[PDB]
DNA sequence: GTTTACACAAAAATATTTACACTGCC
DNA sequence: GGCAGTGTAAATATTTTTGTGTAAAC
């Protein structure tokens, strides 16, 4: 849509200013922005004191206008240079450009959006300056990514679901400093299918851990937000974890995760070359009762016992904790053996995080972990497949709830 | 003072008019969509002005090639910030404008002597012609006189024949060079031949760092601090028959769990033996290593567009874009240099 | 008369360096 | 081995706004 007075204002702006040639063209932009601001402080300036400028009037007026003062703005095309009218008793605060404010371009969250992508902060230093002209330094784009902190919050105390059927736990652990000791702290994932198939990151925990306290912490936290019943928890083997979650979630049936079993049964220690053959560790879960399962182990575990550091150790021991995987139908086994779920957000928020080495506190942590969160999350839009045939069992196997 | 005429006021009066201009976000949105065809036309109308200096936004998108962006990357910043599309063929015409630049640099008079040159390569995957071939380009790095290191040349490599490399030494030769002191280059094929044809009269031994870098090619995560900490003690010796001693000792005592890359050392043991004629300080300046990896390193960050390029002249572009961002805050010397300079005159004393 | 502009300090707000306490990488 | 990074708190450095006295414009 060309409307005629646009092309009016466009043969005005090239006569004017005087626009031979692109570059022309440019400062002309630089300089019509800085004219505009100024004509546009004037009319507030006017509407302030009540008159134009050297306007006389009948009542005696305690302000006259008190000459100018020099800015110099940063906006989206260029740095430019203004000078702003000024009041005797400096009583009026300006509209278009508040007080003290020289950053224009609304770049705000524009620098959120890459230190959420995985940006550095000097990543981003050097971009600003190169493509826009104005230089931001890191300490800036620290204290712009600041802002976010009161929405950290807000996410941290929202309201959830009264029921969610599935949850896993997932730890990803990463270098942070701690009364000025670097050590590797695992911030703890908890994502949450609802009634309906849809997967959410419930919440996000920094560890900072030394006890079970602090799971059952996190349970009472995930309690106070709305929910009253989880059917199936799913989280690594922890300290205190099973005690705190019978504690507030007796009914839930917990069982260990199997794709936190794959993992550290198989990718702490395995050869690369021969890492590949978990597909005969797939027979142990696509098997049709307990009984064959814990079977096909023993005959898995029998046929590489030959290289297994302490593998197979863990599935017996921790079989008391796989046993419930098998009650459920073969589309929520399906749901359970799928590593992609749980695998996907790690390998995001790992190479999100390539680039930061180490972290210098607990809240540098948590804004980079909510931003890749939400950066993750604002994709998920596809529900869980096979899903109402999967919802009308699960709702048979727990009639009431 | 900005004296604006009474027919400016009116026409940005109308401008608030039209756009309904009461914020900031309102004027810029507002000259963004107002003018965005114009800047797109007069900008290609400028570009296709050469048979069918450089202004704001063409040094923008220069710099957007120089951080390696996509297209499209940069079609969307642009899109963004001024208000229309940029083609790849418009980033094409706009990125040709340094090429004088380009050929000024590689006609640069040089100095007479320089005391250390560095030859690097770093590989890359260019189709020309509808052909992908692997070309090489070299990186020649110099100090002075002085104590100053600056880039002294960049050049394709065509199959690394022993032609080549004297077609760059008598570039290097013509644009000034008359005598080396001290030159190490990447093992490569036939170089030492063009080197000893072309500047002779000074036997130059090469590979004072790249042969760390080279038994470093399969560096292996979980032996790479005691290996390279063991390794140390190999160029810090003092003496060259002590040198030899260290280096058998770390062929036999990390040959486990490695393959045997020590071979190189061996067979390579008569080119590294004149390294420890040098004294520690000239040693020093050489096995730092922390200016030809940190080059190389730097090329590497801004190496995220791992593309094919679609020609010679884009992979020359990009390279000299980075070589002169990089030299530009770089340009400052290190000290200690007059030690340096006293042994390099002791050495080799007519220079 | 009346207003407005212009200086040049002092004051207030803002943005940029070390500074760290380490990590990864040939 | 060294060395180039990281995010940001503390410590500065910079820029903007403000008191008012005075020169100039209306």
């Amino acid at each position: 849509i060309i409307t005629p007075e646009k092309k009016e204002l466009i043969r005005n702006l090239i006569s004017e200013y005087n626009i031979t040639s692109a570059k022309d063209l440019q400062e002309a932009l630089k300089d019509l922005l800085g004219d505009t601001i100024q004509n546009m402080l004037e009319a507030e300036l006017d509407e302030h004191l009540g008159y134009e400028k050297y306007e006389s009037t009948e009542e005696a007026k305690s302000n006259y206008r008190n000459g100018y003062t020099s800015k110099t703005l940063k906006s989206s095309v260029g740095q430019v240079e203004i000078d702003i009218p000024r009041d005797r008793n400096a009583e009026f605060e300006p509209k278009i450009v508040p007080r003290y404010k020289r950053d224009i371009s609304e770049i705000e969250n524009k620098i959120i959006a890459m230190y959420a992508r995985g940006m550095s902060t000097r990543e981003i230093n050097e971009q600003i300056q190169e493509i826009y002209g104005f230089e931001v330094s890191a300490e800036m784009v620290s204290k712009i990514t600041d802002k976010i902190l009161p929405e950290i919050e807000e996410w941290q105390k929202r309201p959830l679901g009264e029921v969610y059927p599935i949850v896993f736990i997932d730890a990803i652990h990463f270098s942070v400093k701690n009364d000025g000791i670097v050590g590797k702290k695992a911030v703890y994932i908890v994502l949450a299918i609802d009634i309906e198939g849809q997967k959410d990151v419930i919440g996000i925990y920094v560890g900072e851990n030394e006890s079970s306290k602090f799971w059952l912490s996190v349970l009472n936290d995930l309690k106070n937000r709305g929910v009253k019943d989880i059917l199936i928890l799913c989280a690594d083997a922890l300290s205190g974890i099973k005690d705190a979650i019978n504690a507030a979630f007796p009914n839930t049936e917990y069982q260990r995760c199997i794709v936190h079993q794959i993992r550290n049964t198989l990718k702490y220690v395995s050869d690369k070359d021969r890492k590949e053959f978990a597909r005969d560790l797939k027979r142990i879960y696509t098997a049709p009762n307990e009984k064959a399962g814990y079977d096909q182990m023993l005959e898995v575990s029998e046929k590489w016992e030959k290289k297994y550091p302490a593998a197979m150790k863990s599935w017996k021991s921790n079989w008391d904790v796989i046993c419930p995987f098998f009650k459920y139908s073969e589309e929520l086994r399906k749901i359970m053996y799928t590593t992609n779920t749980i695998e996907s957000l790690n390998s995001s928020y790992r190479r999100i995080n390539k680039s930061r080495t180490v972290f210098p506190g607990d809240q540098s942590l948590l804004k980079s972990i909510y931003l890749a969160t939400v950066k993750i999350t604002s994709k998920w839009t596809m529900r869980y497949k096979n899903w109402g045939l999967i919802l009308g069992q699960l709702q048979i196997m727990f009639e009431g709830r």
